[PDB]
């Protein structure tokens, strides 16, 4: 509340300075500015290691930085486990969208894992050999270590801290159970005519138009946790099958998240690694409404397999402009909206259900 | 021009531990600030004089100013108004007074012109009609004959030593404060609701309650759910700043053993919210308290110091309120040992 700050604001006419509230948009910036790191590499060891031998075996990472994180230290944790002998390995994989829930947690452990004090070798170096146990974070590894004996949401921001070039961001392991996603990284904030609903993988922008709806959204990962009422504006009579953004896709349950005309995007291609929500017609497409158009359905892309554009589309109740999604494969509609004249087994289409 | 979420700055990020730039969405303190970098002015006067006197015509005898920035507003018009009015033969003076707390409202509206009237420096005879705006005035035009809550804010301005503040007439009835002018952001463990007038800080400790808040005015509308976090599940008799006192309608807004502070001490013509102790004085939880009453102030009105207090089941630190004549109690908070008929008492009941 008390930050110092100086800014051009456009809507006010002016550039001045004052103390108050500032909420950045680093979910659309090109500089990288952010790293999670474990608040302590032995202690997330124990807990990893306890984790295993109650039979966890694995992790599901709510969010692209915690996978990151993961990666980063995971030569370290294995490096700290055959330290004090014990038999597993971390196999840190890539995030696939969306990242779905696991129903697991990791324990607070009561002691982290110490140090070796190993004879001065080329052991405090090299990476661990592998172990014939796999504690897999994310990653294709579902037959060995299937979802629901995967950890999620088991961090919690401790604090951050200063860096030259990034800024660190501490993660702990928390006593809680919690489906709620992190507060510590949300930022939301409305000023006049307009609002921004945003975290570290999410910008949601909504506008007062006739009524305040869902402007715009950029979207770097597919968090499953849930946007935190506290941090969301405009909560009461909100009806979750008018959120675009889904609940179940860490939506803000909120009116901001509304559009007339539109229903909850339970289908779109939320597999893709980004995704831009725009109000617009998809390059080289017309929407036209009317009752005789097909029903809601998986989210359709724009362009076949082999690259052809479909020209024209319809919804039966929609509102212009049309709900699209920019994905880096190319343009998909809203779920209201089908091919007016084309079959949809032609067409590429959404397989996920949030 | 109106695009918020997209300004550019730079700032100290004392939670994050870094000083950096970028784009995002900016929410100032300006109640807090060292001076008025803002300024109301009325899209047009001309438009505004057409308005008044339509006003007077359908027997409306003056208004009453939603917020401190109204009414700073009409005294810098005033003899403007007067001009015009004068310079069209009509027989009214506009005659601006100082603000009381709170800032009631009144039932009429100002009306959109209907006809357009066809100065800076005319000094307008007074006539023997007054339209008055704000000031001790209800004698002679009573607030149920006043118009409240009738511009809204068109557009902002550029100015070198000032930001303009465009007023317009409005079409339709309402309740609501203008949103133009609020701002409200949370961030991590901290939060706050604000427009020109208010500063309402809340914080996350086992859960969200309010931390402090500053208020250079007392208004009287109807804070929007549309700039309010978490609105939900919210008891409106637990919102310690009252919804009939611009209180936003949020779990923000309210603190454990406390419940709405209707009878806080709102005639202050500013009040700074604060959790802690009155100087001098102890407050003990204990459930022969006296019940629920008018707030009342730390000192007699000769100054001496009333050491001991109770609440039945209030939080500690104690909510109080910090004025210009000193410091007031929340209503939960009684004199544990001297009759409260010795004691100052807020008269307002919002
Ligand atoms: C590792 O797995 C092999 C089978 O591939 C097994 O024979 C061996 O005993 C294991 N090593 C242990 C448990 O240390
Ligand atoms: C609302 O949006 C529509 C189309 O998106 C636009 O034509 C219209 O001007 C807007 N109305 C407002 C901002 O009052
Ligand atoms: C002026 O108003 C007073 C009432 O305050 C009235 O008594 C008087 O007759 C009026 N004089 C005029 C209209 O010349
Ligand atoms: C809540 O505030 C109290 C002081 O009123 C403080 O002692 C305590 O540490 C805080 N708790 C949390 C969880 O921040």
């Amino acid at each position: 509340n008390a930050d110092v700050g100086c800014s051009v604001d456009f809507s006010k006419k002016e550039t001045r300075c004052g103390t108050g509230v500032f909420i950045y948009n680093d979910v659309e910036a090109w500089r990288d500015r952010y790293k999670y790191h474990p608040d302590s590499p032995r202690r997330l060891a124990a807990a990893v290691k306890q984790a295993w031998e109650e039979g966890i075996c694995g992790i599901s990472s709510v969010s692209r930085m915690e996978n990151i994180m993961w990666k980063s230290v995971e030569g370290e944790l294995n490096a700290i486990l055959e330290e004090n002998g014990v038999q597993l390995t971390v196999v840190v994989g890539s995030v696939k969208n969306p990242m779905w829930r696991g129903p697991q947690r990791l324990p607070v452990p009561v002691n982290e894992l110490p140090h070796g004090w190993k004879a001065w070798g080329k052991s405090y170096f090299v990476r661990a050999a592998k172990t014939n146990n796999s504690f897999v974070v994310d990653g294709d590894t579902l037959k060995e270590c299937p979802l629901e004996h995967r950890a999620w949401n088991s961090f919690l921001v401790e604090d951050h801290g200063f860096g030259v070039f990034h800024t660190s961001v501490w993660l702990k392991v928390r006593e809680d159970y919690s489906l709620e996603c992190d507060p510590a990284v949300i930022g939301t904030a409305v000023k006049g005519r307009e609002a921004a609903h945003s975290d570290l993988g999410y910008w949601i922008e909504s506008e007062k138009n006739d009524t305040w709806r869902l402007k715009r959204a950029h979207l770097i990962e597919m968090k499953t946790c849930e946007w935190p009422k506290s941090h969301t504006l405009w909560t009461d009579g909100v009806e979750e099958s008018d959120l675009i953004i889904p609940k179940s896709l860490a939506g803000p349950l909120s009116h901001h998240n509304t559009r007339e005309g539109y229903r909850t995007q339970v289908k779109g291609p939320w597999h893709s690694e980004e995704l831009e929500i725009r109000f617009e017609e998809c390059p080289g497409t017309k929407v036209y409404v009317e009752e005789t158009c097909g029903t809601r359905g998986p989210s359709l892309r724009s362009t076949t397999a082999s690259g052809r554009v479909i020209e024209e589309w319809c919804c039966r109740e929609c509102t212009m402009p049309p709900l699209s999604f920019r994905a880096k494969d190319g343009c998909w509609y809203g779920m209201e909206i089908r091919p007016r004249k084309e079959p949809e087994s032609n067409l590429v289409r959404s397989m996920v259900t949030a």
